[PDB]
């Protein structure tokens, strides 16, 4: 059916997301799961579970870590979907440069061993910052000559999940399923487009603190987890379902819209951004317009990209320096 | 409608348990969080996921733990439905009676501080070992003059989940969803009755292996963990589905058939099981009978009743001393 | 918890209808079966369907048809959703005025026996047309004093599933899930809103042309079933979905965004119209705006509420005239 | 991936039958319709349902009928899976031999036209009575030479629901999902196995009453039909359940076991019977034993057999004198 492998697998999300694609995934599927710590310990404790038709796989990476993992070499054999959930925390003395330094060469490493030996699956980076690991993988796939622009997907499914949650505690008992976010996936870059969503809208005055709430709740659950880090389970949550809709559309069994941080491909100035694509067979299908926006929405959208080119820009730059 | 209590939400069951739940409850649901430590994170982080119609509650407990936390005492009100996950799963330089002594310490404290606001909440006690805990609820319940032996539940659905795998992978392609497992929650306690299933077996030295397989199936996570960790991903799972059993019997959504380690009430020797009963709207509707054994499976359930009635005493003794 | 009764249950749309929600019901309910020929040969039928936790229930009106059936009466005790399938679609000799009359008496006969025994449910009215039955059904609870205006529902919800399809048919791979649908229920009194639906649409020739044929559907059925039919199915499909938006609402397991045919409450000059609604506990929670709309809409739309205007009156003229 | 062509779809069965495998087929399949009357009507219906990825087609036969339709010849390219739902109703004039006679010619008339252009199609056979039309269709399929054991199947589940339905109704709030029912699918063939459900039975007067009535019921709604014939709305249930079993087999996304009239490969001396197979990518993959019955059920289960055996020979004769 679908082999589905999650590399980061025994980590704060990847454990929990790990868990919702046991559930969710067709009978039939494939679960890989890899870790350079833990990933024995969260197969045996998954592969427990009365799910029939699936079956679990797993691989151990070397402590301490190796580039190019033999055993990640050969878990990521017959790979369609690859989700990238790996890092590593900021330790007392880290500045914010070496905590980028390090989860940069991380996400490269992996995209190059994952690549090497299944260069047509889709990649989804969940490793942050998205704005730009999404384009240092896309350095690392143009670096082997495998570069496929439909099936890189930086996930920005969490910012649309929280405008969701908010714009729903603000209308009760008015519910919509989902809102468009575009621009990037980090503060500043966030643009929730509530013009989009049907039904009347609080005033203006509510929506600015609505929207700034989405831009700076990554920064909420760091300051609630008062040293725990960052979100775990909105994220699982989050990163399962956009999993699931690649899956559902490699199957042909749903041709889904969803929101992600990918390839404009000529359709914008900016050469990655947040938008609205559908999803189909062969990865991205269609990439569809932002559509109309209102005018604090497009002042927003000018201030994300301009930041959003600078973080592509550094992630490009990061790239060419090591690659 | 419903209100729904996680306590030891902040754990490694605690917060995957609490994601299922936040995914599955009835629109209309309260889902409450309760830690003496990161209970605020978690809910921050469950709290920006878009389920509609989810109210997600929570309250710190105090550092060091004190008996009868008030906030505890405030978050039980109104709840209908405790699920006790807290616990010490291990500490370097505990034996298994320190680490009794340590849960049933836990269990106590917090079934009578849940119970004097909530008196007719029922009770899924997840916290081991479950063949005493569950029984030192019921000593501390009758201590406050309020137990209701059809609105405790032991949790040993994590048993069913494991003897449905491993009977399924012998067999496939031919599937069962559930397989009855009787006697107690911990390893010669453990009885799965496969005899009970449909379509033929394999060879009963083949089954002699699969039924100790369930019966040490915990020691084999615990071995893959490298003896620091224990089955999370697999009993937030068991933990879920069981919770959302009861959620449906109390709201009238079904009258599930569910194997638990309860109260017999008069119906086996033994005055606690893990048999099959049927839950409705006051919890526990039926007991039903252990049904039809072969002499292999009645040999095992004899000595593993003798084994329970004795840990039975031990948490009722632990309860008197200390209630 | 709830009971659901089908009025007209062995028609056509009423046979269909019962089993989607024998299928859908949240387990504790009832699904109540009435119809004047063949309930308790439906009622047979569903009932040996392995749902656990649905009670089925019917009665037998007698024929010829009696203005407040006792069968009726007795089955209509502790009803929270009458579903109104029952009518006259078509007969050999009978114009449409012809047919206004039969389905506007049987409405009233029908929602006057209901509501004189649960007078507190909600009433789905499918019996066409939707326009003028709606005000009748209305009139019908005035006459006894228990009319509530936010639980009474003219089902309009086919008009979105074919304005959902056309459009899906004509942007694929891109998906809607749903298509605003205003005005009324009948030809010129249907306005598609694609102006409010995610993503970009196609050129305004093209979509003259889909909302065109999401007003004229019903003859696209009634043409390929040779004049001898009408769209049963699709309706069945409608009405269901319908029927479990307001039964999650009133069991407070769902507050659902819903187009359909209702008192507008003077939030509008004409005093029915399809708009969309929140359904909650008591039925109709909110009233929503129809929202922004381009200029080719706001002409359909005034086109629109002038006819539907003249529906509702020529409603309120049977129901005040018998 | 899967074009499945409901042959009879504008009758009592086929509409609601083809309703509900519009909502129900995976996105990405074809549902085709087929009847010599009220084709065109019925998929102009459903083709207005707002189902995305579901493709509707259908052909109209000729009034009166002719053998080997071109129209059926046409749209039988492609298909998966033939649900054969056609009939025609005793007129006054008409014995039990001449309706008898009319629908077998159907069915074989059908088979040869689908099979010639499919032969490797499943095909399930509703039409009745289903314990002479399953061996006429498998003569059929023989004369062209393509008869596949694994893929033709007697649809005899309506008497699985009546079964579940009525000991559900006995035992409430007890409920099972599923009851085996064995033998064949008319009147003294049919033998509900109660003793093989889980939790503890009626008396045997309940039981004696209960077997009578899952052996009576198609005769219980004729008469409460009271003249409009035969059950149409819980056999549309049954065969869209059927079909979906077979379907997801045929795609990989479940290994079911199910009950039906099927050619048991010379696991009984009974050539054809209502037993508990396993579906897979090819149809059958596992026939099962009926497994542990008591003395009542092996008495109801003989003389059974004794009737199903004269039903078999009755349709083997009829196609062997038109074949
Ligand atoms: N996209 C988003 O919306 C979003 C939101 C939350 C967090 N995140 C990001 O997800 C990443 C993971 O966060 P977390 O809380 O789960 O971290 P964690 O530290 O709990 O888990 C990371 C895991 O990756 C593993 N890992 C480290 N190097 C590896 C390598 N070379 N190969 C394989 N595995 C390796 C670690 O052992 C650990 O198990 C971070 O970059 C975080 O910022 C993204
Ligand atoms: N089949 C089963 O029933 C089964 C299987 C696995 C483990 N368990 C039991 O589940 C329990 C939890 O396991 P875990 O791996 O999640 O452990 P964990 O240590 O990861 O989490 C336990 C949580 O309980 C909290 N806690 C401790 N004392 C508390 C108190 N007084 N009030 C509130 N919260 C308190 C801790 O702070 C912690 O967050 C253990 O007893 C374990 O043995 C049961
Ligand atoms: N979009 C819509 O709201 C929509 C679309 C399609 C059809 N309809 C309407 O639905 C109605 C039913 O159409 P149909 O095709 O099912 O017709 P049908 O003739 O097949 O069924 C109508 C049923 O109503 C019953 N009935 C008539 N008078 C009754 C009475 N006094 N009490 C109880 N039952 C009574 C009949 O016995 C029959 O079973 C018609 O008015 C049709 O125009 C509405
Ligand atoms: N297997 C079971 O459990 C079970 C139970 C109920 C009824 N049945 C059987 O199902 C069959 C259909 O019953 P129904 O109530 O829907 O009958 P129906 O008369 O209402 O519908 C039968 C349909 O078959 C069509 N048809 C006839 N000849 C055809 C041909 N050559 N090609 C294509 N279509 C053709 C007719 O036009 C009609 O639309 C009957 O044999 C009935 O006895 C089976």
């Amino acid at each position: 059916m679908v082999n589905v492998a999650v590399i980061g697998a025994a980590g704060g999300i990847g454990q929990s997301l790990s868990l919702l694609l046991l559930r969710e995934l067709p009978f039939g599927s494939t679960l890989s799961l890899y870790d350079v710590v833990g990933a024995p310990g969260v197969a045996a404790d998954l592969s427990h579970i009365d799910r029939a038709g699936i079956t679990v796989k797993h691989a151990a990476g070397k402590l301490p870590p190796v580039p190019r993992d033999p055993a990640l070499t050969e878990l990521a054999e017959g790979v369609d979907v690859f989700v990238i959930v790996a890092g590593v925390p900021r330790k007392p003395g880290m500045t914010r440069d070496d905590l980028f330094n390090v989860n940069a060469g991380i996400v490269m490493d992996l995209v190059l061993t994952c690549a090497s030996v299944s260069p047509n699956a889709c990649f989804c980076i969940v490793t942050n910052p998205v704005n730009s690991t999404t384009p240092i993988a896309a350095q690392t796939l143009r670096k082997i000559g495998v570069y496929n622009k439909n099936k890189l997907l930086g996930v920005s499914l969490l910012d649309g999940l929280r405008a969701t949650r908010f714009i729903n505690n603000a209308r009760h008992p008015l519910v919509v399923p989902y809102v468009p976010v575009v621009g990037g996936h980090s503060d500043v870059t966030i643009v929730p487009l509530y013009s989009q969503i049907p039904g009347p809208l609080p005033d203006e005055s509510t929506l600015k603190e609505i929207r700034k709430r989405v831009q700076v709740a990554g920064t909420e659950v760091v300051k609630a987890k008062a040293g725990r880090g960052s979100a775990t389970l909105s994220m699982a949550e989050a990163g399962a379902r956009f999993t699931m809709h690649v899956v559902k559309a490699l199957m042909g069994l749903d041709t889904p819209m969803v929101y992600a941080y990918v390839d404009t491909d000529g359709e914008h100035e900016c050469p990655f951004l947040a938008m609205p694509v559908v999803l189909g067979k062969n990865g991205i299908e269609r990439r569809l317009p932002i559509g109309p926006i209102t005018t604090v929405e497009k002042e927003m959208l000018e201030e994300a990209v301009g930041v959003v080119k600078k973080n592509i820009a550094k992630g490009e730059t990061f790239a060419r320096s090591k690659l």
